């Protein structure tokens, strides 16, 4: 039971009254063996024949798909799709993302525990060399996809890349409005 376990049962449907936030972590290790290998494989070929984000992330892409089809592996990912909906970011640009939406959160935590904030951020150093890492949001507008979350106030979706590592991590946090009419 780790920093990460610990964050992602607090934010397990963190009931505020009218609106109720979910958050979500999770890691993957994109294996250099088998299926992910032969879909790393695909994705490379396709990205290449098509030549938002720009080149410098055309590798990263190849591995945020495949964290994509990881986390649900029965939907249609693209790799010219996911060009278009991830965006690149830097800590800084996700810093403001959480102090502007996640602040409810972070405020009962530290009512709770005597920072949120500074808690995901070592629990994410641990398992991906934060420093080391590059940063990206998901922003699909399909209505298929599944990392859309229809109804919902707001929602996010970060990936936290390590190349080295070959290691993706994925934040997604969304709120929801519990009202009736």
């Amino acid at each position: 039971y780790t920093p990460l376990d610990r964050i992602n049962d607090f934010l397990d449907h963190l009931n505020l009254g009218e609106r109720t936030i979910k958050g979500c972590l999770e890691a993957y290790s994109c294996k250099h063996t088998g299926t992910d290998k032969r879909l790393s494989i695909s994705l490379e070929h396709e990205i290449l024949d098509y030549l938002l984000l720009s080149r410098s992330s055309r590798k990263a892409l190849i591995y945020l798909v495949l964290t994509l089809y990881h986390m649900y592996p029965d939907y249609d990912f693209s790799a010219v799709k996911a060009h278009q909906f991830f965006t690149e970011e830097s800590w800084n640009t996700f810093k403001q993302i959480f102090e502007t939406y996640m602040f409810e959160a972070s405020k009962e935590w530290s009512e709770t525990y005597g920072s949120l904030l500074e808690t995901l951020y070592k629990a994410l150093d641990e398992v991906v060399k934060l420093p080391e890492c590059e940063i990206y949001s998901y922003n699909p507008d399909s209505d298929s996809d599944p990392f859309l979350e229809k109804g919902a106030i707001w929602s996010f979706n970060f990936f936290f890349y390590n190349r080295k590592l070959k290691r993706v991590v994925s934040f997604r946090f969304s709120c929801l409005s519990n009202l009736v009419a």
